[PDB]
C-alpha cells in the first residue's frame, strides 16, 4: 500500500502524517506501515535544537495512524486511552519506524489495539491503545 | 511565571511548544501550567481539515513540558512510560489547557508523575508519565 | 459562535487566523470576540526571537476579522480600506486572551464603519477605528 | 530588522537620509506564507502587513542613525489599491519628530508609480526595561 | 501551475508566444521558506530551485497553449551568479523540441541585465498513467 | 556519520536538509548518503497538492549536499556553478529511501567536480555530472 493509498485513508493531513506505506495487511487483526524518518521534517526543528530525536508522543500517533488504515480498510477516530506504552531507543532520524499494530477488540465503539514499533528488527516502542468513535457530535 | 522564563526552561522550541504561562509552583511537587489553543496552530492545518481538535498525544506532550519545567526550576528528558492515560473531552481552538503535575519519584534517574489537565474547571484527560535522564550518550 | 463557524465565515484560513470564538454576538450591532495568544503559533519565532510579542499590526487584523464575522452573520473579501485612532499601550504576550469588541457605526456604504476596543482580562491593550470596502471579482 | 520570517517586510533601502527620510523595497510573491490563508481563492497582501512594510521601514532609519521600537498609534492610514504578487512596494517614510522615546512618521507606500497606502506612524522607544514593564502589568 | 507553496517559483508572464517562447518573472524575497536555513549565514536562491523556475515557467508554456511535466534531462546547466533577496529572476524559455510525450528546451535566466544561469531542460507528459507505472516501480 | 554531525558539517539547516546520514565514506575519493523521504515534508504539500512526488531539483540537491558532506570532512558555502547530463527516469515517492553514491573527479580548482548516482533499492533513478564553487565573503 504506497503513500497516496494511505492520504485518503488517513484523515490527517501535514503537518501530522506519520505513516508513508504499508508493507503487510491482514483484513481485520493485523498490519504493519512504515514511517521513514528524515531530518527535513518539521518537529526537528525545535525537538531538540541540539539534538534531532522523534518525540515518543508523536510515536504513540504514528501508532494510532497505523491502526486507523487497519480499521478503515476493515469496512473521525480519536485516540482516548493509552497503557503500558514504553519507550526504549532513541529514535534519529535516518530511521525507519516498522509499527505494527494488533486488533483486540472492534466491539465498543472504539477499538482496543496493541501496538509495537521497532527500528532496523530491534524494538523501540510499545502501546495499548484505545479510542472512539464519533462523527459530528454536535 | 510568565513565557520567556518558560522559553528558555523548555528545551522545545517551535512548532513543539506547548506550555505558555506557569500559574502555580511548588518547589519539587506540584504545579499547575497554562496552554492556549487558538486556529492558528500548526497542527490545525491537518488535524483536522473539517474539524479541528487537539490530537490526545499532543496533551500527554503539554503534561510533559509541565515535568520538565517542575524538574529544572527543581534543581534532555525523554518521556519513556505512559500508564493510564484517559481523554475524556474534545480540545477546541479556543479552550484553555489547566495543566496539573503531581510528582511521584525523582529517585530513579527519571520521574515518575500523574498529570491532570483540564477546561475551565472539568477534567478532559489525565495520565501517569515516567521520564529518562540522559545528556549526550554517545 | 465555536471555531467551526469561525473558520466557515472568515475568508481568512491559516496562518492568518486570529478569531478562536465568539461569546456575545448581536445581529449588525456588537460582537465580542476571543484570541488565544499561544507561544507555538507561527508568527512568534519571527517577532521577536529575542521577545515574543503579537504584532500591533496582528491586533488590527484580529479587530478586522472580529467585524467580518458581525458583517457577516448578518446576512467576498473584506478588505481593510481605512484605519483612524489606533492606540496600542500594552505588550501582549503568550498566555494572554485577547477579548475582542467590535462596535458597527455605519454599515455598507459598499464598506462599513467599526469601533473597536481590543482587552486583556479587562484592561485595554489596543483600540482602533476601521473602514473595510465590499469587493470586486476583479 | 529585530524581526525575521516569518515577518520581515523589507528587502532593500534604496536611498537613506540620515534621520529623516529613507525609501525602503519589500517586493511580493506567491511563496510568502501569508497567501497560503490570505486568501485561497486569491492572494492579496494584508493591509496591516503593509503598515509592517512601513514601521519597518522606519526602525531601519532610526537606528541606522543614533532597538524594539513597538507601534503605538497609526493615524490617517488608507489603503487605495490591492497589493497582489508579482508587485513590489516602495515604502518611503519621513521622520517629523523623535520627541521622547518614541517617534511620529508619515509613511506612503508606491508601486510602480500608484500609491497604494499611506499611514502616519507612532512608536515607542525601549529594548529590556521593556521586560518588567511587562513583568509589572501580570 | 500544478505546484502550489512551498513550491511555487513563477509571478508573473510578461511576453507569452504560442507554442515556443515566454518570458516570465519570479522576484526573490526574505520570507520566502528556503531562505531560513539556505543559509542562516546569509540568503542565497538555492540553483537548483533556479531550475524549477525554468521549469515551471516551460510548463506554462506546453498548457497555456496546446500536466504534469516531470524533470526527465537538465544538460548544460551554468549558474553564473548568485541570487540575493531584492533581486528579480526574468526567465527566458525557447522550445526546441515537442517531439514525443515531453519536450526539449533551452532556458535563460536573467536579473536587471546580466544573465546568472542557464540550462537545457527536457520533461516528460503524462497525468495519471503515471500512477500506475508509479504503482509498477513498487 | 550520523545525522548530528551531517547538520553541524553540511552549511544547509532546515528547510533544505535533504542528508540523513552517510553508511560509507572514503576520504576524498567516494561517499554513500541515505536520504529518507517522507510524506510529512513541507515540500510534498506544494509538490503537489494531487501527487506527492519528490521534485527533480531537490534530488540534485541532494547530490550537491552529500559531496559537501565529502568535500568537507577531507580538510564556507558551498555553490552549485555547473550541471551536466543530469538524468532522472523514475518518480521517486514518499516511503523511498535515496542512496545518494558521490564519486570525486577533480577537487578544489576553487571548485570541485564529482559524478553521482541516486539510487532507490537498487534500481537507478537519478545521475549527474555536479561541479561547484568556493566562495567568498562578499
Amino acid at each position: 500500500v504506497l503513500f497516496e493509498e494511505i492520504r485518503s485513508l488517513l484523515p490527517q493531513k501535514y503537518p501530522f502524517i506519520f505513516i508513508d506505506r504499508a508493507i503487510e495487511f491482514e483484513e481485520s487483526k493485523r498490519i504493519v506501515c512504515v514511517k521513514n524518518i528524515s531530518g527535513n521534517e518539521p518537529v526537528f526543528v525545535g525537538h531538540f535544537p541540539d539534538f534531532a530525536i522523534m518525540p515518543g508522543v508523536l510515536i504513540i500517533e504514528a501508532m494510532a495512524q497505523a491502526s486507523i488504515i487497519l480499521f478503515r480498510k476493515s469496512l473521525v477516530f480519536l485516540l482516548a486511552s493509552v497503557n503500558n506504552a514504553r519507550f526504549t531507543k532513541p529514535v534519529v532520524p535516518g530511521d525507519q519506524l516498522t509499527i505494527e499494530v494488533i486488533v483486540e477488540k472492534i466491539v465498543s465503539r472504539g477499538a482496543i489495539v496493541q501496538s509495537v514499533v521497532k527500528v532496523q528488527e530491534k524494538v523501540v516502542a510499545k502501546a495499548a491503545l484505545t479510542f472512539g468513535i464519533v462523527e459530528k457530535s454536535s
